[PDB]
């Protein structure tokens, strides 16, 4: 029921309601032979929407916006991008020409510029040290620390209880760690347990990559990371 990559073909984006007010899009993308589906989130602030995460690069994030338009019907006002990676950024020139003010922290901004990655415009204070969180608009947004990247950040829907870990959450299925090349690999076992201290009460966890589950993925992603780090 959730959409698989079978589901999904190239250059196509779902939506997937998760609660009132609460969707994730998703989206695939082939590289290196293989098909690999990417999760973000939209959250309805009152008659406008905030998006979370581009859908991996402009042609699929058109077809977001195209596919919100006609599903939802409702603008996506703001953006933001909650690492730097092309999964999270790839699009956001696109978003930017269609009046949508994309957001991300300094941290980002400065690694997306470095990687010669889409840049988003506008920077998001006080989110510098582990355990800052802000609110922005109809979610909190919370750095965990160091993670599947130095910047990431997880973004928590309190109306839903829905808690989107992004890519320092794997999901249930992936059993390895992927590409660590930008990981603090020391480090993400406790930017893992701020995110369950913060948000114990969370019912839905939506990793960047591949299927919702609930809490037990924090400490899925600490086994499999744990395990790589003893490789
Ligand atoms: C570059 N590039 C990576 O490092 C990917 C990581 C990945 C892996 Cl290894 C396995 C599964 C998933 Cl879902 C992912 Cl995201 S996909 C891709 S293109
Ligand atoms: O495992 C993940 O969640 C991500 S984002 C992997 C990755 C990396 Cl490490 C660099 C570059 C790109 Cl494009 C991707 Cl997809
Ligand atoms: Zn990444
Ligand atoms: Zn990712």
């Amino acid at each position: 029921e959730y959409p698989t990559v079978s589901e999904i073909p190239v250059g196509e984006v779902r939506l997937y309601q998760i609660a009132d007010g609460v969707w994730s899009h998703i989206a695939t993308q082939s590289f290196d032979g293989a098909v690999y589906p990417s999760n973000g989130l939209i959250v309805r602030d009152g008659d406008e929407l905030l998006l979370i995460d581009t859908a991996w690069g402009a042609k699929n994030t058109a077809a977001l916006l195209a596919e919100i338009e006609k599903q939802i019907g409702l603008p996506v006002t703001r953006a933001v991008s909650t690492h730097f990676h092309d999964d999270r950024v790839g699009g956001v020139d696109v978003l930017r020409a269609a009046g949508v003010a994309t957001y991300a922290s300094p941290s980002t901004r400065r690694l997306a510029e470095v990687e010669g990655n889409e840049i988003p415009t506008h920077s998001l204070e006080g989110l510098s040290s582990s355990g800052d969180a802000v609110r922005f608009g109809p979610v909190e947004l919370f750095y965990p620390g160091a993670a599947h990247s130095t910047d990431n950040l997880v973004v928590y829907v309190p109306s839903a209880s829905v808690l989107y870990g992004g890519c320092a959450i794997y999901e249930l299925s992936r059993t390895s760690a992927g590409n660590v090349a930008d990981a603090d690999l020391a480090e993400w076992p406790t930017s893992i347990e701020r995110i369950q201290q913060h948000y114990p009460e969370a019912q839905f966890v939506i990793p960047g990559h591949g299927l919702p589950g609930g809490l037990d993925l924090l400490k899925h992603t600490t086994n499999v990371v744990k395990a790589h780090t003893n490789r």
